[PDB]
């Protein structure tokens, strides 16, 4: 059987419209978490706010709705990876946008009232990206939530990949890195790439303050690097063999930080089948970021499971760290979220 959690809810389902690619964030001091999706026949992006009441050990979450803002004219919307800045109380949303040789934009909306209203588009395309633009073939954003540093000028921190054309006669080559920027969102620099076949990707901090990285890859173990430099360079990466990549060439999953009950821990969930998409597990890193600390997975939801998104949601009602999990489930057929403790999955480590 799987893990007792506090809740397990299908948040959206194949009706009229497909949903993928899950992100999740939540706000701390709202008691409230935004969960969006792709809404394909890619089209559009969607949001759901879900408000925790911990004395019913639930999230209520409200009905969808379109983020009309975040699209293009003439292209479809890709890849939601939420930020929430702590220090102005805004809300950011970042994205793709790819027309309905290298054509993909980069995108950013904001908003001032929790995700109800949202400005219209900014393509930061051409600032952030600059001559290497003509180097790819395209690239991505996350998907999912990104990171806030807790540097003095509190940067963001977008988790990203883009496949390079390196040699004419080979197939482009993804390689993972982050979107840096100094100045809440004003300004973007594009940080140095991780290595050869890194694709979807996030970033924890942890702390010496470093950024941890952990990618999709083609082989069958996690890659993870470390930053140094708040994003600039992961000067080193490797294979991470405790964390299994199942056939053809991957699944996409989720790091989180966490205050250690003893200053961080890491989460991570991904499907935990060698051998195809199914078995979404949980894992620990209790002395990050050193690879041969994961944990063996436990076990959150059996059968089919693909992308997911975490969320440190604060203290949980038995006392220790609450999170929330919003994962694609049956075939993607749904995408499900999940609420859970650290005493509930990791109940020998407390
Ligand atoms: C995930 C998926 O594997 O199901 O794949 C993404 C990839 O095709 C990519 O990471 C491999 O290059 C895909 N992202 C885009 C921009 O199409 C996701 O849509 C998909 F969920």
């Amino acid at each position: 059987a799987s893990l007792p959690v506090l809740q397990k809810e299908s948040v959206f389902q194949s009706g009229a419209h497909a949903y993928r690619i899950p992100a999740l964030l939540y706000l701390p001091g709202q008691q409230s978490l935004l969960a969006f999706a792709e809404q394909r026949a890619a089209e559009l992006i969607v949001l759901r706010r879900g408000d925790y009441d911990a004395p019913t050990h639930q999230v209520q979450w409200q009905a969808q709705e379109v983020v009309a803002q975040a699209r293009l004219d003439g292209h479809r919307s890709m890849n939601p990876c939420p930020l929430y800045d702590a220090q102005t109380g805004t809300l950011f949303l970042f994205f793709i946008a790819i027309p309905g040789a290298n054509v993909t934009r980069l995108c950013q909306v904001t908003s001032t009232d929790h995700g109800r209203t949202w400005s219209s588009p900014r393509d930061l395309t051409d600032a952030a990206i600059g001559p290497a633009y003509r180097e790819w073939s395209t690239f991505a954003v996350g998907p999912g939530h990104c990171l806030q540093l807790n540097d003095r000028a509190r940067s963001l921190v977008v988790p990203a990949y883009a496949y390079r054309k390196l040699h004419p006669i080979q197939r482009p080559i993804p390689s993972a890195f982050c979107f840096l920027s100094h100045d809440h969102g004003r300004t973007w620099a594009r940080g140095h790439f991780v290595a050869q076949d890194t694709l979807e990707c996030q970033v924890a901090e942890v702390e010496q303050r470093v950024v941890t990285l952990n990618a999709r890859s083609h082989l069958r173990a996690r890659v993870q690097a470390q930053s140094t430099n708040d994003g600039l360079d992961f000067q080193e990466s490797q294979l991470v063999k405790k964390l299994v990549e199942p056939p053809p060439q991957g699944c996409q999953g989720s790091v989180i930080s966490f205050p250690s009950p003893r200053a961080q821990w890491l989460l991570y969930t991904h499907p935990t089948h060698s051998w195809q998409r199914a078995d979404l597990g949980a894992y620990l890193n209790p002395r990050p970021p050193a690879p041969e600390a994961w944990s063996e997975p436990v076990l959150l939801a059996k059968g089919s499971c693909a992308y997911s998104d975490l969320q440190s949601m604060g203290t949980g009602p038995d006392g220790s760290p609450l999170f929330g999990c919003l994962y694609e489930a049956n075939d993607y057929e749904e995408i499900v979220f999940l609420m859970f403790t650290l005493k509930q999955a990791f109940p020998a480590e407390y």
